[PDB]
């Protein structure tokens, strides 16, 4: 009565919807908004920033990050050097620009020289094996996109309360999901699905 | 009737208030919230994140960044590798943690080893000479802290509209300043003050 079955969640994700993702069923877990990188629009990025910490990250597989020449920031959340997609962006930080950069990171046709570094988007490197190797939200994002038949790239950010800026625990996430019509799932639920 | 005189603005800044900073008087400029790094509290960081892009940056002088061993992210906005103050933080992204890290970056007693890299705060390197060399918001932040007799460190983020996520131009910034009791100034105005 709280979490959406994975297969229904995958269709919503496939249809460009966000999913609220928790680690497991614990009430003290803090929620994250996650959606397909290739499907995030200016409006959806505006939504993500409005209700989150604003430290928007874009999980990519290590193979894809290597292809785009996005090395670890430092030669626990594997940040790569930040970036902006050059063509079509100005300030880089706008909802329009961050959305374009995110879709560009997912686009199979994008090339290393298409991006400016540093930038305003934080790409993350998901480990090979995804959730079977590391149960992080980074691996969850790429796993969701993979299961959805989309490019192995996602975009995420932490939900925050408007009242005091505290991260949203399960109860508030359930309220947020009902108010905005967003389904909720948890990583353990996802691991169970891909394991049997 | 729009911009606050610099000396009055400095007293507000010295008193831990934010200042809305524009490049000059143009109505098309987008506004930034800027305040002293050493004075940002959990509540003030929550406020900043709530009404901004969330990509919170911490302007520091190049000399201070060198002392803290925060090299340029890559060898335009001069980002250094990101960081979190180790002691007292957990998730690093929380208003509490980002505020603590920010105050720590300003604290002259902080040491290189006190921080974990990468992190959730984006330090910026202000060029020597500040606003007389580069009229960026980075230099403006450090300049304000310097003129206020505080540590050469500031914290900033771009104001964004709740309705559509678009950055706040002058008109909206004036409305924001009046609604929240925050003074507005512009960089050209600051350059005039430090010159002559
Ligand atoms: O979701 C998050 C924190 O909860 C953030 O997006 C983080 O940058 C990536 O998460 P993780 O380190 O679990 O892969
Ligand atoms: O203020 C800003 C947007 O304008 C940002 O905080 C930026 O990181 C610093 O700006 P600048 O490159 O002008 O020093």
């Amino acid at each position: 009565n709280i979490f959406t079955p994975i297969e229904e969640a995958l269709e919503a994700y496939k249809n460009g919807e966000f999913l609220i993702v928790m680690d497991d069923e614990d009430r003290e877990n803090e929620g994250d908004l996650i959606m397909a990188a290739e499907l995030i629009t200016q409006e959806k990025m505006a939504f993500l920033v409005r209700y989150s910490s604003g430290y928007v990250c874009v999980p990519l597989s290590e193979e894809r990050a290597n292809q785009l020449e996005l090395p670890p920031m430092l030669a626990g959340t594997a940040y790569t050097i930040t970036c902006d997609f050059a063509e079509g962006t100005t300030t880089g930080i706008s909802a329009h620009d961050r959305a374009l950069t995110t879709r560009s990171l997912a686009n199979p046709n994008s090339k290393p020289q298409d991006f400016i570094k540093p930038g305003h988007i934080l790409p993350l490197r998901a480990v090979p094996g995804l959730l079977k190797k590391r149960r992080g939200h980074t691996e969850a994002a790429v796993q969701l996109s993979t299961l959805a038949g989309l490019q192995p790239a996602g975009v995420i950010c932490e939900l925050v309360r408007d009242e005091d800026g505290l991260m949203m625990r399960l109860d508030d996430c359930i309220q947020f999901g009902k108010k905005h019509g967003i389904k909720i799932i948890n990583i353990n639920q996802l691991v169970e699905y891909i394991s049997k």
